[PDB]
C-alpha cells in the first residue's frame, strides 16, 4: 500500500483516512473505499505543511529535523492494524491517529506493546480516558463525557422529555450514548424508542431504521443521534427513499457538526437539525497553502495524482493510476477554490502534530541538555520516557489555543451548537446558533 | 516470558490461560496473577500429552511430527495480544486458542493479517462467525446462535407466545441473546421485557429486575436466560428476598448449567427450571496420564515448579520459582488425587488439537502425494491453503462425537436438557429430561 514519506532526524508516524472504508465484501483482502479530501488529502497535506514549518522554525527543535510516515487508515481496524504493523517491521517516535475512536482502541492496543505514545485528535470516545489499558494513549480533544453532557442539555432547553436515541455501532457510539443514557436517567428524562446501526448498513437496514423510528409517533418527534458522519447520511438517504420530511428534529454529535459531505445533496431533509462541534478555530493559515498546490509540484504526497482525478471528475490517463469511470480530460490547470471547504476539525490535527514535537523538546532539554542536536541518551528514543515528557507538556495552539493534557490523558474541550437552514440567497448554509463551555449552555433564541 | 516448547516437524502454536489476568494497575506491565490448573495447567499438560498420542499413532501423521509452542494467555487481550506477536517473527502453522472471545477477536484480528488459521474451543460469540472480519477463525465448539436456537425450541414446543429475556451484561449473554432475539422475531415470539445485569450488580438493581419482570405477568410466566450463573443466583436471591416463589419459569443456558454452586441455600425458589448443559463428555486417558506426573521429571512444561507449590502449598527452597508465603517444604511424592477434577472443557481443547493435525495431514495427501515426509509444496506451510484444507476436514472425536466445520467456521452442538425437581429423597437433583442433538429436540412429555 502507498505511503506518504518525509525524511527527518526524528520520525513521527500518523494514520489519516485517505480512502473511505473498504466495501463490505472486500474486508478480507482489504481493498479500501474511495478517496477523501477533508478527512483524507487535507490531513496529509496538512501533516506535511506543518512539519516543513515546524522544522524551519529556529526555536523548537533548533537543530533537529522531523520526519513522518503517513499511512492510510480507511476508518477500519484491519487496514489500521495492517498499517500499524508496518511501523514495527528508522523506528517511529509517536503516532498521530487513527481516524475513529474505535479504530484507535485497535491502533494502540498494539502500540503499547512497544511503548509507543499516541496522540488522537478525533477520538471523542470516553473509554480512552482510561489509561490502565490504553496507557500510551492521549488526545488534544475533549471526551464525550462533556459532549454527551450538553446534547442532553440542548434537550432540556426546549422542554423536550421524549426522545429516541440512535447510535453508530462501535466503541464510539456505545461510550457516548451510554452516557447520554445515564445522564437522562438521572434527570428523569424519559426516552422513546432506542436503536443502533452500522455506518455501512444495507440500504435495506436503514429503511428498517426509519420504520421503527416512525412506527412510534407523534410523541417521539426529536431525535438524538450520537452518530458517525455517513451513518446520518444513510438515515437521510432513507428519509428521501420514503419521500417524507420535516417529521423529526435530529440532534447529531460532532459526527455531523458542520460537515457538507453529510447533507451535500440530501439538503431537502436535513433541516432544523441540531449539531455538536468542538470549537476548533478555523485554520486561516492552512488555506493559503492548500490552494497554491499543483498536480506536478507535489510529489511527496503520492495520492494527489488520484485525488486530483476525482475533484474534477476528469482523468489523467497514461500514468499508472487512472479513474476511467469518467469522460473528460483535465484542463491540467484546475483550481481548488471551487466549493472548497477547510476540514472542520482541521485545527486539532495541526496542534496534535505540535504536541508530539513539544514532547521531543521538553525531553531534549531533559536528557540531552546543552547539546546541539540529538544525543546518545536520545538514540534510540525511549518510549516510556517520551510519554511522561508528553502529558507534562503544554503550549499555545497553532492559532491562539491553550493546549494541554490532564493526568488521565484527556484535554481541554469546548464546542458550539450548529443549525442547518435556508438563508436568503438560495443556499442551505450551516448557521452558528449557540455555544457550550463547562455545563453552561448558551444558544441564541433570536437566531432560531 | 516463559514458554512451553516441544520440537517436531510442524509446530502448532497455542494460547492457554496458565495465569489469571493481571489486575488493572499491574496490567501495563503484564504481571499475570496466579497460576491456573483448571483452565491452565491441565491443558498445557494436555497439549503435550495429546501431541504425544498422535506421534504414537501410525495412522495419522505417520512420518510428520507435531511440535508445540505453548504461550500463556492470562485470560486477557493484552498478555495474549503480546504473545501472539511472538508468533510472527520454525514458524507456527496454526494457533489453538485463546479461551475468551473478547480475546479471540483481538488475536484473530492480527493472525488473519499473516494467514494463520486459528481454532478455538471456548469462544461462542456470533461475532466471529462473520467471516469477513475473521477469515481465518474456526472452532470445534458450537456458536450461541445454536445454543439459543435450542432454547427457542424448548419454547416453541409448548406454544408459549409472550416471553421475557434477561441476559448477563457483557459478552456471553449479550452475544447469545442477540440471536435468541433474531430467531424469535423470525418465528413470531413477542418479547415482553429485555434487561441487562452485570454479575456483580447490587441487590438494588438485582432486585429491580424482579419488580420489572413480575410487572409483566401473568401473560408471560416464562423468563428466558442467556445469563451467567451468578446473574442467575442473584435473581433467585431477590426471589427469596421478596417472598415470592414459583411465580414464573426460567430457562437457563449453559451459563447456569447443571452447576451445583448456583443454588446452594436458594434451592426451593429455583425448582422447575430448565437449563442447557453443553455435553462435554470425559476423557479417561488424560487422567491416567496427568496423575502419573512427577516434579522431578516433567521438564518440558516450565510452569510445573510454579504450579506444584500452589497446588500443595509448599516450597522449593533457593529455587528461582520460589514462594515466601508458606514454609512447609515439598516431599516430592504427593498425589494430585487430592480433590482432583478434570477440566470441564478438556474435550474441546483436544478435539481442536486433532483438527489442527488432520488439516496438515489431509493437505499433505493433496499437496504432497506419494511423498513420505513433507514435500516442497508444504515447505513452508501456506496458511491460506491450510485453511481450505482444515475447513473441509472432519473426524471422530475423543469421546466418539463427530467434528467438522461449516463454510462460515462453526461446528455442531449437542445439548442435554436438565430439569431441577424434588427427588425421591430429601434433596433436589438436576434431572436429565431431554436433548437437542444437531437441530433436533427430544422432550419428555411426562418426565417434567
Amino acid at each position: 500500500r502507498s505511503v506518504a514519506r518525509m525524511d527527518g532526524d526524528v520520525i513521527i508516524g500518523a494514520l489519516f483516512s485517505v480512502h473511505h472504508q473498504p466495501p463490505a465484501e472486500k474486508v478480507p483482502e482489504r481493498k479500501c473505499g474511495e478517496i477523501r479530501e477533508q478527512y483524507g488529502i487535507q490531513r496529509v497535506e496538512a501533516m506535511f505543511h506543518t512539519l516543513d514549518k515546524i522544522n524551519a522554525d529556529p526555536v523548537l527543535l533548533p537543530n533537529i529535523t522531523l520526519g513522518s510516515e503517513i499511512r492510510d487508515s480507511c476508518w477500519h481496524s484491519s487496514v489500521a492494524l495492517e498499517q500499524s504493523i508496518e511501523f514495527i517491521r528508522k523506528p517511529i517516535a509517536g503516532v498521530i491517529g487513527p481516524g475513529s475512536s474505535s479504530v484507535a482502541i485497535q491502533v494502540q492496543n498494539l502500540l503499547q506493546l512497544f511503548d509507543i505514545p499516541q496522540i488522537a485528535y478525533s477520538a471523542t470516545s470516553i473509554d480512552l480516558s482510561d489509561k490502565t489499558l490504553y496507557k500510551y494513549f492521549l488526545r488534544v480533544v475533549p471526551s464525550d463525557t462533556l459532549q454527551a453532557r450538553a446534547m442532553l442539555d440542548i434537550v432540556k432547553r426546549y422542554n423536550w422529555t421524549y426522545v429516541s436515541a440512535v447510535h453508530t455501532e462501535g466503541n464510539y457510539g456505545e461510550s457516548g450514548m451510554d452516557a447520554f443514557k445515564e445522564l437522562a436517567a438521572q434527570e428523569g428524562l424519559c426516552i422513546a424508542h432506542s436503536d443502533k446501526i452500522y455506518s455501512n448498513a444495507g440500504e435495506k437496514s436503514f429503511d428498517r431504521l426509519l420504520r421503527k423510528l416512525r412506527e412510534r409517533l407523534p410523541k417521539a418527534r426529536v431525535v438524538v443521534c450520537f452518530c458517525e458522519g455517513m451513518t446520518v447520511r444513510g438515515l437521510l438517504s432513507a428519509m428521501r427513499r420514503l419521500g417524507v420530511v420535516g417529521e423529526f428534529s435530529l440532534i447529531g454529535s460532532d459526527g455531523w457538526a458542520d460537515r457538507d459531505e453529510v447533507i451535500e445533496g440530501y439538503e431537502v431533509e436535513a433541516n432544523g437539525g441540531i449539531t455538536i462541534k468542538l470549537q476548533s478555530p478555523e485554520v486561516r493559515s492552512f488555506d493559503d497553502y492548500f490552494l497554491k498546490l499543483r498536480l506536478d509540484t507535489n510529489t511527496r504526497n503520492p495520492w494527489f495524482p488520484e485525488f486530483w482525478q476525482h475533484r474534477f471528475q476528469c482523468r489523467l490517463p497514461g500514468h499508472l493510476l487512472e479513474n476511467p469511470n469518467f469522460k473528460k480530460v483535465c484542463t491540467g490547470n484546475e483550481s481548488l477554490e471551487e466549493n472548497y471547504v477547510q476540514d472542520s476539525k482541521m485545527g486539532f490535527v495541526i496542534n496534535a502534530i505540535y504536541a508530539m514535537a513539544h514532547g521531543l523538546q521538553n525531553m531534549h532539554h531533559a536528557l540531552c541538555p546543552g547539546h546541539v542536536g540529538l544525543c546518545d541518551a536520545m538514540k534510540p528514543i525511549d518510549g516510556r520516557k517520551l510519554l511522561d515528557f508528553l502529558i507534562k507538556s503544554s503550549f499555545v495552539g497553532v492559532s491562539g489555543e491553550e493546549v494541554w493534557f490532564d493526568e488521565k490523558g484527556d484535554a481541554p474541550g469546548r464546542y458550539d451548537i450548529m443549525n442547518l437552514q435556508y438563508t436568503e440567497a438560495n443556499r442551505y448554509d450551516y448557521v452558528h446558533v449557540g455555544t457550550w463551555h463547562e455545563g453552561v449552555l448558551n444558544i441564541d433564541d433570536y437566531k432560531i
